[PDB]
């Protein structure tokens, strides 16, 4: 018996828990008894294939305590995953203010970037690092959620060229990316950037990285947008520092959102700068 090998059969259909435009998570029960005992369990399928067997075979291979667990495959194929079910940050938050402050959320935000450091360690550009991706574990633990972008940069090089961008998070991405579809290491810590941002509004929809920026640039420009967002970075606006948080969680923020990639903070870099803020 595979403990990896889940049979669609007993695989119970419960809720979405998001999607993409290619692929949907959903949770299931996986029962086979029959009786409503067995596991809940995330379900990743594709509404391509090539894409998520990729997906697979990096989450199945990464070990991190910030990243979410591989549990298996149903097999056309099924990503299996554990699931959490506080969700993500964009749940969690919103519900549990009262509960989260300054401090836990710098801890939260270690962890991401020790998630990330290890993803970068092992050659992987994300591409898809936003709030809504960040799982909460319990109240003192979080994990990077998804990986549905996630692409090997090849040794030797420092980039993976993108060729699909229809729906690239714009709101969450580097100038490169927008300019040249060349997506860096570097491009991953601006987007972790615009996440702690997230992080410190308590993922408010009014506080949205995509409001925000709609509200700055204006959010009738259609097809020009990303042009219009680019000009505005080029300029030097950036997201504002949100309620309450201190001007220096504001500056490691700031050095995420550089103009130039070779210019950024590093995963490595903000580890210590927050570590130092909590001790
Ligand atoms: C990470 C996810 N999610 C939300 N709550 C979750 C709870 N447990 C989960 N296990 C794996 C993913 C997952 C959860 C939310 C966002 N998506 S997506 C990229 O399709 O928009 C996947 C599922």
């Amino acid at each position: 018996v595979d403990p990896t090998h889940f049979e669609k059969r007993f695989l119970k259909r419960i809720r979405d828990l998001g999607e993409g435009h290619f692929g949907k998570v959903e949770l299931c029960r996986y029962d086979p008894e029959g009786d409503n005992t067995g596991e809940q369990v995330a379900v990743k399928s594709l509404k391509h294939i090539a894409d998520l067997k990729k997906e697979i075979e990096i989450l199945r291979n990464l070990y991190h305590e910030n990243i979410v667990k591989y549990k298996g495959i149903c097999t056309g194929i099924k990503l299996i995953m554990e699931f959490l079910p506080s969700g993500s940050l964009k749940e969690y938050l919103p519900k549990n203010k009262n509960k989260i402050n300054l401090k836990q959320q710098l801890k939260y935000a270690v962890q991401i970037c020790k998630g990330m450091d290890y993803l970068g360690s092992r050659q992987y550009v994300h591409r898809d690092l936003a709030a809504r991706n960040v799982l909460v574990e319990s109240e003192h633990q979080v994990k990077i959620g998804d990986f549905g972008l996630t692409k090997a940069i090849e040794t030797d090089k420092e980039y993976y060229t993108v060729k699909d961008d229809r729906d690239s998070p714009v709101f969450w991405y580097a100038p490169e990316c927008l300019m040249q579809s060349k997506f860096y290491i570097a491009s991953d810590v601006w987007s972790f950037g615009v996440t702690l941002h997230e992080l410190l509004t308590y993922c408010d929809s009014d506080s949205s990285p995509m409001a925000l920026f709609l509200k700055m640039i204006g959010p009738t420009h259609g097809q020009m947008t990303v042009t219009r967002l680019v000009n505005t970075l080029k300029e030097g606006k950036r997201l504002p520092c949100p309620p309450n948080c201190p001007d220096e969680v504001y500056q490691l923020m700031r050095k995420c959102w550089e103009f130039q990639p070779s210019n950024r903070t590093s995963f490595q870099n903000l580890i210590e700068g927050f570590e130092a803020l909590l001790k």
